[PDB]
This record gives structure tokens, sequence and C-alpha cells, in this order.
């Protein structure tokens, strides 16, 4: 299953190309401004085979709980209603969100003890690096 090394609290320390990623998702200017200033904490926890990813920031909090390989209904930080799934690939925790015929992926992987989230939409690639805190 998911490596226990994902478990804990993570703080954003670097974000590359988030503005263009949000644009690809259809997020408007005023929301993007606040999104670009946000430095969220991401808390990853488990209970049995249910994994929870909680995001906390001044602007927006989100939480998803899921079992690997089992599609679920998600409400994203920008209030998209998606059909989502999370699965593993070579230890990477990989999320797909699907709505209105569109799709975006968020792949979270451990790299030298840091958590790297690669967010892709329509050719746009955003990389967000987290320190464990
Ligand atoms: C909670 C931070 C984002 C706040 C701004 C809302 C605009 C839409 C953001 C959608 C993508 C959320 C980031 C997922 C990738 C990650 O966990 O680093």
């Amino acid at each position: 299953g998911m490596s226990d090394k994902f478990l804990g609290t993570w703080k954003l320390v670097s974000s590359e190309n988030f503005d263009d990623y949000m644009k690809a998702l259809g997020v408007g200017l005023a929301t993007r401004k606040l999104g670009n200033l946000a430095k969220p904490t991401v808390i990853i926890s488990k209970k049995g085979d249910i994994i929870t990813i909680r995001t906390e920031s001044t602007f927006k909090n989100t939480e998803i709980s899921f079992k690997l390989g089992q599609e679920f209904e998600e409400t994203t930080a920008d209030n998209r209603k998606t059909k989502s799934i999370v699965t593993l690939q070579r230890g990477s925790l990989n999320q797909v969100q699907r709505w209105d015929g569109k799709e975006t992926t968020i792949k979270r992987k451990l790299v030298n003890g840091k958590m790297v989230a690669e967010c892709k939409m329509k050719g746009v690639v955003c990389t967000r690096i987290y320190e464990k805190v």
C-alpha cells in the first residue's frame, strides 16, 4: 500500500507554474491571486485502508478520504464536482479528477524525503514541493 513515509504533515515550500495550472482549470483572476499566495499544509493520514488527504490554508480547506482503486465523488478547492480515483504506481500516490469531459492529474511522490506534487492539465505542468513538518 501507500508508504508510511507519506503519513504526517507537509508544508508547501515551492510552487512552479501554479497560476497557469489554475488557469487551465478555469479559475478566475481574483481566486488565482489568492491561490498563488497560499502556502497550504497537507496532512496525510490513514485508518485501515481509508486514506485521508486534508489541505489547510487561510483561503481554502479541503479534505478527501478514499480507498486505493475505488472511484469517489470529490469537491475540489475551486469547487469542481469531480469523479476521482487514487492509485499507486511505483510508490507514487496518483490522483485523477474527471468532470465535464475534462481530466487533471495530481501525482504525489516522495523524493529525498520531500513530497513532490506534479499537477497536470492540458499540457500545463505545475510542480509543488513540500517539507515534512
Ligand atoms: C488549497 C490551495 C489552493 C487554493 C486555491 C484554489 C484554486 C484551485 C486549486 C486546485 C488545485 C489544488 C492543489 C493540489 C495540489 C497540491 O496538493 O499541491
